[PDB]
């Protein structure tokens, strides 16, 4: 309050139910096969899959960056509709509390409508870095393109 938030809007030539398993369901583990360069793990520490379920993704060793913890706040799977929150880890840097991550999807044809919004919620009194945001959303970004691009060259994966 005030807080940072980016709204975006985008489509993709993938069905919405492969996309929101791919970067949502299982994104903890689809990170570790894209970038295997820059991930060693990706985990569940406890839930199912529903609301407070909490995973950890871990970083390579010679990364600066360390681990992230993300919570499980709101999933409707069936709509393609999840709300989650990337509350722990060394990723975090000082003036941001949380980030939270708010995904709808819808079918458009042959593919894919997301409507996604993430806001950056500074700590008690704080200022929110702007260089942040745009670190935060080229990193989603690319990692959205290297997964729609295999996504597309592989039917079969999520089908
Ligand atoms: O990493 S991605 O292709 O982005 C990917 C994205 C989403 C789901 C995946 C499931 C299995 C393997 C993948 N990759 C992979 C690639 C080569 C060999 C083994 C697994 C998946
Ligand atoms: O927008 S991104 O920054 O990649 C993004 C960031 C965070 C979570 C996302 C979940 C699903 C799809 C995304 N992107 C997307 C791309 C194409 C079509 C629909 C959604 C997500
Ligand atoms: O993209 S950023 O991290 O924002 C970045 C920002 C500024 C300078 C960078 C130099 C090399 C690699 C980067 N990224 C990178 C991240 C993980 C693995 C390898 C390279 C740099
Ligand atoms: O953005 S994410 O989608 O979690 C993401 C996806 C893929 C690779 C990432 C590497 C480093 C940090 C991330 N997140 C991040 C968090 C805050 C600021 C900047 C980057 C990465």
């Amino acid at each position: 309050m005030a807080a940072y938030t980016i709204v975006k809007e985008e489509e993709s030539p993938i069905a919405p139910h492969r996309l929101f398993k791919a970067l949502v369901l299982e994104r903890h583990q689809v990170l570790v096969k894209a970038q295997p360069h820059v991930f060693k793990s990706g985990e569940i520490i406890e839930g199912d899959g529903g609301v407070g379920t909490v995973t950890k993704i871990t970083f390579v060793d010679g990364h600066p960056l360390t681990y992230m913890l993300h919570k499980f706040d709101e999933i409707d799977a069936a709509n393609f509709y999840c709300k989650y929150t990337l509350f722990e880890g060394d990723v975090l840097r000082d003036n941001i509390e949380k980030v939270v991550y708010e995904v709808k999807l819808e079918a458009v044809g042959g593919g894919s409508k997301g409507k996604i919004t993430v806001t950056y919620h500074p700590k008690p009194g704080c200022t929110v870095n702007e260089e942040e945001v745009k670190i935060g959303e080229k990193k989603a970004y690319e990692f959205y393109k290297q997964v729609e691009e295999y996504l597309a060259a592989n039917p079969e994966v999520f089908a």
